[PDB]
Formats: structure tokens, sequence, C-alpha cells
């Protein structure tokens, strides 16, 4: 069913930003703001759910971020920048319009004159639109091992969100449209890929399927400094897409939800997270959450995730896991692991 | 090599204002004297004699979703027929959703269709059509599209902006010339299955190299682009030659055996560099960046939908796209006509 043949995970690594940022620190800015707009609920901390979110330096570009993403990949496949073919970036976070991020990466890493580079843009899905455009590669057998490789960076964009919602004259429309960015989180993330005969150990990637509504692409726009969002209707969308291609993954993939071990699951927010769990009959002990903690770290949130559960010891052989994703778009991803 | 892919349709979208370079000069001129510039580097040297601007706030969705309807409509095929769609412009006015969703909305495609962008520099159109390829041998989708719309007004209005503050110095100058050899305009092409097309020019694929040591070489955001001129001919041109001998052996390629070359479009030393160095007939080699200046990734799509508009080209002719981008990035490919 075009599922990937042969194509495995040699390597896998995440980086947790170092600088903790509170909702209990935001809510003390916001609090003037607050009592002027008469708000009496704590809406970051019991409405969205998220306690705190991880920060970097200023000075950390994209670039910076995934490359140390990339080089703790490497060493976790035992393998040298000179074997990579190819290396494709995924951030929703940029350097610059040109030239790609993953250019930037690659020179900071020397891949060698042979090794094809680009970025792919598409929200929080793209690692997972990275993968399947890597594992095509792989599985023809055109290169041996491939990176996929994201950085996140949003400093820039509570500065300024914080900045506009804490001005005498923010207007309660505005400080709606804008709460949402103050649930991103900093994060990155990078996988080596590689032609299973290279390494019969190694994870299998299947690939999957995936739907689309993209007459909802207004509900969620971002730039380097400010995210507007329609939270109501991105989740009653969000979810009714993904039921679809829920329907979608049972035919090609085979799914039953008791017969998957881990749900790897993109997060947006604690009530969103509940109602998808919700609405697939899934084990709740079946689904690992950072959001809390890290909040939403955009397209590298699922494998953020994923090299989590790596590293808690959670995956063994045989285990299968589904990758699980709704991305402004809307898009919406459903993939599967085989440990 | 790619067997079974070919190209469906294509189109192009030519932006509806003029700026020739005598007026930017006339603005400049001031600055000029006040520096003691007695050249015109962008008429006489570069070759760029004036450039295309869109109307004010057209986005790069909406450019890209002009291209792409007159694309599906020289394909002959309705927007449901799309399994993919890929964006691969430089310009973009979000960094999410992707500026494919955008124009995807726009089109109206099912909900089935798999949408995202890719971003390269003036490359990034080679490696979308690439990409596509490999779905469609696969047996993912039937039809593609991948589209592409360059936006240039803001930067050419703040650099004109900076480059008359009478602080400005001839360093700050040269540093954003390059600014000023830009252009606005869209393209689009349909990629098809080729059971699906039997008639249509087929697509081969090609080879890629890279130099991503050079990455900084020129740096760019919609307001804004810095380029080190004389360092990137030099090295875009190492490597321009180094694809080049590898795509004569992996596809064969001698110059007197293809018909047409479609090069990124840079300037005129940039362009004769080149062909001087393989000794290509220049009458093999349509240029536009005179009147249109480089239009980024679109303007390789954009040379080959106007020959293919001029109705010259015949069956079998082999033509080379020699594709290249700040990276730097470098790819050569093949479509038999
Ligand atoms: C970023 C997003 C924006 C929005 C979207 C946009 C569109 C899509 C996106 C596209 C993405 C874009 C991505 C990209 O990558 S675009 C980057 C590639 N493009 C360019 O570099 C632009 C064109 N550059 C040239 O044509 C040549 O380098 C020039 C013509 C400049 C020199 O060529 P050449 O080597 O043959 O000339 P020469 O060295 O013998 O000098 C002769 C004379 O010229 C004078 N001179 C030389 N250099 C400069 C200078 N820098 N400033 C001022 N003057 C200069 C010099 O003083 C001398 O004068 P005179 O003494 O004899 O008095
Ligand atoms: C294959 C193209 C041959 C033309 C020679 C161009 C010289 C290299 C300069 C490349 C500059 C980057 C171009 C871009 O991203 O717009």
């Amino acid at each position: 069913h075009m599922l990937f043949q042969n194509v495995s995970i040699a390597g896998l690594a995440h980086i947790d930003a170092p600088h903790t940022l509170t909702s209990k620190e935001i809510n003390e800015r916001l609090q003037p703001t607050y009592d002027r707009l008469g708000i009496k609920t704590d809406v970051l901390g019991d409405v969205a759910g998220i306690h705190a979110r991880r920060l970097w330096d200023q000075d950390v570009q994209a670039s910076d971020a995934a490359t140390q993403a990339a080089r703790k990949a490497l060493i976790d496949a035992n393998i040298g920048i000179e074997k990579i073919g190819l290396l494709i970036n995924t951030s929703v976070s940029r350097d610059y319009l040109e030239p790609s991020t993953a250019s930037i990466v690659s020179g900071n890493l020397g891949v060698s004159d042979h090794c094809m580079t680009f970025d792919v843009a598409n929200a929080s899905l793209a690692f997972i639109n990275g993968m399947d455009i890597a594992a095509r590669m792989l599985e023809r057998g055109e290169i041996d091992y491939a990176l996929v490789v994201d950085g996140e960076t949003a400093n820039l964009v509570y500065e300024k969100t914080l900045e506009r919602m804490t001005s005498p004259d923010v207007t309660e429309e505005e400080f709606r449209n804008e709460l949402a960015a103050l649930t991103l989180g900093c994060g990155a993330a990078a996988m080596v890929m590689a032609r299973s005969e290279l390494v019969p150990d190694a994870p299998r990637y299947k690939g999957g399927v995936t739907r689309s509504a993209t007459e909802w692409n207004k509900l969620c726009r971002g730039n380097l400094d400010r995210m507007v969002t329609d939270t109501r209707l991105l989740l009653i969308e969000g979810i009714k897409l993904a039921q679809k291609t829920f329907v979608a993954a049972k035919q090609v993939l085979g799914w039953a939800v008791e017969e998957l071990d881990q749900f790897v699951i993109h997060q947006v927010s604690r009530p969103h997270t509940a109602a998808f769990v919700k609405s697939f009959g899934i084990d709740p002990a079946k689904v690992m959450t950072i959001f809390g903690e890290h909040g939403n770290i955009g397209p590298a949130s699922v494998p953020i995730v994923l090299s989590k559960l790596k590293e808690l010891g959670r995956l063994k052989k045989g285990d299968r896991i589904a990758l699980l994703g709704i991305g402004s778009g809307l898009n919406c991803s459903m993939a599967e692991v085989v440990w």
C-alpha cells in the first residue's frame, strides 16, 4: 500500500532549550491587562494546561539549534557526516528567507559536495514530511543515510507578544487573538535515517497516510514576532480532519487502537489532546505528553517525544508506534514505526 | 533516472509594472555624484535595463495562484486531479502555514491532496520537481502542481530608501546593489505519470552537487538582501562547472548534443562566464534578465514556459535545465520534448 520497505531509523536525538519561562511569570506581567479586561481565570495554566516552556539564548538561530540536534543524532547512529547523502531541515523558524536553513546547517556540519540539501516547511507536520521524502530516496537506494533536522526559536514571539499585550491600549480582540503564542516552546530534534540493510536491528519506518482541509488556512497565522490563532475553530476543525485521517489509517496501516503500543501526538494544548484521545478511544497511558512543561514545539514536537520515549526505556523491540499530528493548513498525517 | 515522469502543463506570469534602470539611476544620481560614481553598473555591467513589479499588496500566494490556474489550463485538468502541491518560492508572507496551503485553499484542492513548501533559494523549483517525480514514479499520485510566486516590491522600496539616505556609504551601496537586479514574476508546472500523457515532454531528472561552505555569501528577507557579488560569481561558477562535469558522466551530456540550455538568470557576466567555460553557443541560451532581472527559483520555469509559448521547440529536443541557488547548491537535469 505504498508503505516504505527497508527504511530504518539509525539514530535519533532531541535538545531541550535551557531557560525555563513559567506561566506564573507570564501571568505576573499580564496581570494589569487581565484586570482591565476582567479576566479572572488562569487561561494559560488551567485552561490551556501549560505550566512552563523553554527558551534559548537570544543569539541562537534555528540553524544553530538544528546543528546541535544533528551532531547528537550522528553520534546516536555511530556515523560521520561524510556518509550523509541528504539533509532536510523541517523547521517553522528560519534564519533568512534565503538561503535555506538546511544550507547553513550543512555548512556547519561539513557535508560533502555530493550531499543534497533543502528546507521543507509545513507547520507542525514537516518533520514527518521530511522523513517521507528521505524514505523515498532510501527505499530506492539513491542514498545510504539521510539527516532530517529541526530547530525551533520562540524567543522573539514571546518578547514582542508580551510587549503588545501589556500595552495600555491593547484591545480585547488582539489579546485573545495572540494568546496562543504564549503556548509555544523552544527545542530541537534530528533523525538519521538509513537503508535497513546497513542497520538490521534498527527500528523500521513504514510511513502512512495524510489528509488535508486547506480551506481552513486562515485559522493560525505566524511570523517571527507574532502568531494569531482561532483556538476554538482550530480544535473543532482539527478533530474533524483527524477522524477522516484515522479512517484512512485503519485502511492502509490496518490500525486498531488497542493493538498500538504508543501514540506520539503533536500537542497544541491539554484540552485539544484530551478531545483527540477521547475521540478515538485511545488509552491515555499510551500517550506521552510534554506540553505541560515544554509547550508546543511545532514540527519538532513529534520527534522530540519519540526521542524522549526512547531515552526513558519506554520502547521495546516489536513495539508498534503511531506518529499522529494535525498541523496549520489544515493538514493531518498518521504514520507507523515498528521498534 | 526517472522513467515514467512527464511535464503535463506549464505557465508563467510576467508582473505588470516596469521599473527601468534609467529611472533607478535618476533617483540614485545625487548619491552617485556625492560618492564620485561615474559608472552605470546596472545597465552597462550587469546588463539589467529593467525589471517588473506587481501592484501593491500582491502576496506570494496570490502570484502563485495566478500561475497555477494558468498551468492547470495548459495541462487540461481540473484541480481535483492534483494529488500533490509544492510551493517553492523564496517569497512567503508567513512562516506558518505553508504558502502551499494558502494557494491550495485558493484553488480548492481535495482533502486527499498533500501540500507543503520547499525552500532552497533559486534552486527550489527543481528540488520540487524531483520530489514530485519520486512520488509519481512510486505510484502515490497521478498529477502534481509545483508553484512559485516572487514579490520584490518591498525589497526595492526599502533598498532605494537606504541608498538615497544622505548618510549612505559606497560600501553599503555595493553590499545591496544585487537587490536591484531582482524582479517579480511567477511560474507553475503540472507533472504527471507518463502513461497518462504520452505526448508530453519527459522529465529524466539529473545530478546535484553542493558547496554549502558558501552559505553566508547572499542573505535575504522580504525587505533586504546583502550580497558579496565578487566571491559569489567566482564560487557559483566553480560549483556550476563541477555539476556540469558530473552531468557529462551520468547524463552522458555533450554540449553539441543539447538543443537548449535553460539557465538560472543572474547577470550578463555570470552568464558569459558559464557559457565560455564550456563553449556553449549563446544562441542556445535564452535570457530574460535584461528586462525582468533575477526572478529567483521561478526564473528557470519562466524561461521554459516562454520557450514553450514561443512554439519553436520540437519533439526529441534535448533541453538542459541548469539550476543554482544561494547556498550554494546546484542541480542539472534533462527534459526531452
Ligand atoms: C530576498 C527576497 C526578496 C524578494 C524576492 C525577490 C525575487 C526572488 C528571490 C531571488 C533570490 C536572490 C538570490 C541571489 O543569490 S541574487 C545574488 C546573485 N546576483 C547578483 O550578484 C547581482 C548581480 N551582480 C553582478 O551582476 C556583478 O556582480 C556586477 C555587475 C556587480 C559585477 O560584475 P563584474 O565582475 O563583471 O564587474 P567588475 O568587477 O569588473 O566591475 C566593473 C565595474 O562594476 C563596478 N561594480 C562591481 N561590483 C559592484 C557592486 N557590487 N556594486 C557597485 N558597483 C560594482 C565596479 O566598481 C566597476 O566600476 P568602474 O570602476 O569600472 O567604475
Ligand atoms: C547554472 C547557472 C549558471 C549561471 C552562473 C551563476 C553564477 C552563480 C551565482 C549564483 C548566485 C545564486 C543565485 C540565486 O540564488 O539567485
